[PDB]
């Protein structure tokens, strides 16, 4: 037996995949998860008594963004262990190819919250190697189910690339990427190109966005503005095709203004 699903906050949320929940937990129909400190639980009584016992009303670590009631959290794997442990048992359910849930020293994880009265509420995360040596500026990466398709997917990926320039690096998600992870990168991908080229080599625009060449052009091949000459990819742009393909902005961005953070 595998866990069917979850409660989380006032969600519940029914298992895509297997979770390695450990010993006597992975062997329960329904985990309870407080939605602060994310702490997995058995029974629905444990889980009203934590509700009444714990303290936490936002994820541990500092605060690097904050923009009206949206904000994100820096969560260093080395000093917040059991809350990244529970993190990636959480994502581990609706990803399929995540393969890290307890050896977490080496990651920092970026967890997306909406804030309100009672406090700042999980929507998602994407986990990032303290040191890639492929330069994935993305390991994992998840909008919980309940959220997905409402622009926060594309929020976190956005994030991921503004954390890149302030590196002065490019990056690229560890793959495979979900289906949606395919759809969304494309997405925020030509929306950057696009709306840079309205108003340049491959290179520029890679130093530009903090985006690899290779993911520049598989854009800009399906966007038809690319052609190869020789063995070179060449940029062939019409500011009347870039205007008629613009003819969409995210529903929340993020504001450069509001990232407080250095390398
Ligand atoms: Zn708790």
């Amino acid at each position: 037996k595998y866990v069917d699903k979850i409660h989380i906050g006032n969600y519940e949320i029914d298992a895509w995949y297997f979770s390695p929940f450990p010993e006597d937990y992975g062997k329960q129909p329904k985990l309870w998860l407080c939605e602060y400190c994310l702490k997995y639980m058995k029974y629905e009584k444990s889980y009203r008594f934590h509700l009444g016992q714990c303290q936490w009303r936002q994820p541990p670590g500092k605060e690097i963004y904050r923009k009206s009631n949206i904000s994100v959290y820096e969560v260093d794997g080395k000093d917040h262990k059991i809350y990244c442990q529970n993190l990636c048992l959480l994502a581990k359910l609706f990803l399929d190819h995540k393969t890290l849930y307890f050896d977490v020293e080496p990651f920092v994880f970026y967890i997306l919250t909406e804030v309100d009265r009672q406090g700042a509420h999980i929507v998602g995360y994407f986990s990032k190697e303290k040191e890639s040596p492929d330069g994935n500026n993305v390991a994992c990466i998840l909008t919980l189910p309940p959220y997905q398709r409402r622009g926060y997917g594309k929020f976190l990926i956005a994030f991921s690339y503004e954390l890149s320039k302030l590196e002065s690096t490019v990056g690229s998600p560890e793959k495979p990427l979900s289906d949606l992870g395919k759809l969304s990168y494309r997405s925020y991908w030509s929306w950057v190109l696009l709306e840079i080229l309205r108003d340049l080599s491959i290179k520029d625009l890679s130093q530009m966005t903090s985006i690899t060449q290779n993911d520049i052009i598989s854009t800009l091949q399906s966007l038809n503005m690319v052609k190869y000459w020789k063995g070179q990819h060449v940029i062939c742009v019409t500011p009347k095709l870039v205007e008629e393909h613009l003819k969409k902005k995210p529903p929340i961005t993020v504001d450069s203004v509001c990232l407080k953070w250095a390398p």
